[PDB]
RNA sequence: UUUUUU
């Protein structure tokens, strides 16, 4: 019984909310044409539909002609968490793959193995009125007998697993590959995140190839980059001002040390358990750690890092996603793409910085990024352990421009 | 520091 039980006030959010949204302009879902407007191909308008999809949102309006239009050209493209990207590049790759050709025609690279996994879920159900067509996951999980080529048309993937599958494996000739699709492009070609991988594949497929980058953020210099390694793109850069939700409110718990960041969340539980949350840490140990402390506290948790196998980190996610567990403690793992509807608080036990210790923006908006998605009303606590700590998020503050609130 | 290959 307190104000951040006012979960629950969004635990059963309004009748036609969605609707609304999709009206509004100052809304990243708002639709000002239908599905069939787009003039998708009939087993993609079937395959949409299908999935309970009503109208296209701002995103999906836009990508979808400037993919589908003839001769192909590449584009990077950005929009704000839970907006439709997934359904507009998936949208992108099946119109242009011919079910007939038994081999790879359409490549599609995530940053994180579950990412993988929910991504190839949605290109399965969206492309499920073609009979024929079959999905192959170039993932740590996989493994097939060697010497072979896959006949699947679709590979999705994480940037290690397909470098194998297109070079010493021989599974994928990268030369056939139609469209290439970078989710999350942003980390997928920046230093620090998988550019390595990622170009070497580049660099192996054919010059007609369609090149399609998405995500949420694209740090300054990030932008520029991007531009001289995908030949002549169109380009949707949003305003920094459209870059946050107001579906997300942001709150923030000002404490002391670790032990009182503990208690802290300790007393929110009840609040927290109501739905479905996720808690974010700066690094494996500490995650580890607060499952531990959490657990011994006698409140049921659940752990997600990459240290872990992925037949655990396989049944983690599943778990969680059929809300059989109701807090994911993670790391950055998660900070991106995840998509899992009943997450209404995202917890940031440690703030988001980068390598070098620096306020990390991008991160911070694509962690908050996992409550609130598409028209649903979420929330975002970040707990403060020091002053050094409280710089940090007011440098994010004003970065984004967007106040964030104090919390009793 | 977080990810990311057999
Ligand atoms: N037109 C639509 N109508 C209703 N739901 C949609 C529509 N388009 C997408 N969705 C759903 O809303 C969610 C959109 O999130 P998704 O597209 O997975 O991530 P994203 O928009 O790329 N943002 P990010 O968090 O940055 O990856 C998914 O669960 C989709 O199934
Ligand atoms: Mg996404």
């Amino acid at each position: 019984s307190l104000l951040n039980k006012l979960i629950r006030s969004n635990l059963v959010d309004n009748t036609n909310q969605v609707e609304v949204l999709q009206r509004d302009p100052n809304s990243p879902l708002y639709s000002v044409k239908s599905f069939e407007e787009l003039r998708l191909k009939p087993q993609l308008l079937q395959g949409v539909y299908a999935m309970g999809f009503n109208r296209p949102s701002k995103i999906q309006e836009n990508a979808l002609p400037l993919m589908l239009a003839e001769p192909p050209q590449n584009l990077i493209a950005q929009s704000q968490s839970g907006t439709g990207k997934t359904a507009a590049f998936v949208l992108a790759m099946l119109s242009q793959v011919e079910p007939a050709n038994k081999y790879p025609q359409c490549l599609c690279l995530s940053p994180t193995y579950e990412l993988a996994l929910q991504t190839g879920k949605v290109i399965e159900q969206m492309g499920k009125f073609y009979p024929e067509l079959k999905l192959a996951y170039a993932v740590r999980g996989n493994k097939l007998e060697r010497g072979q080529k896959i006949s699947e048309q679709i590979v999705i993937g994480t940037p290690g697993t397909v470098l194998d599958w297109c070079s010493k494996l021989k599974f994928i000739d990268p030369k056939k590959i139609k469209v290439f699709v970078l989710d999350e492009a942003d980390v997928m070609i920046a230093t620090q995140g998988h550019q390595d991988q990622s170009i070497r594949i580049q660099r192996m497929l054919p010059r007609n190839c369609q090149m399609l980058l998405f995500s949420a953020t694209f740090e300054d210099s990030v932008w520029k980059f991007a531009q001289k390694v995908v030949p002549d793109p169109n380009v949707i850069k949003l305003k920094r001002e459209e870059e946050t939700l107001d579906t997300i409110k942001q709150y923030y718990v000002l404490c002391s040390s670790r032990d009182e960041k503990f208690q802290a969340l300790c007393n929110l539980y009840g609040a927290i358990t109501i739905a479905q949350a996720m808690i974010f840490c700066h690094t494996r140990k500490t995650a580890s750690w607060l499952a531990a402390e959490l657990s011994k506290e006698g409140h049921q948790v659940a752990l997600l890092s990459g240290e872990m196998m992925v037949e655990q980190r396989a049944a983690v996610i599943e778990r969680f996603r059929e809300g059989k567990e109701k807090v994911l403690v993670t790391t950055n793992v998660c900070a991106r793409g995840i998509d899992v509807e009943q997450v209404s608080v995202v917890i940031n036990f440690d703030l988001p910085v980068d390598k070098d210790g620096n306020p990390d923006n991008e991160t911070y908006l694509h962690r908050i990024g996992r409550t609130g998605r598409f028209g649903k009303r979420g929330l975002a606590v970040n707990m403060v352990d020091s002053k050094h700590s409280m710089n940090i998020l007011n440098r994010i503050q004003e970065h984004f421009n967007k106040k964030i609130e104090r919390l009793d």
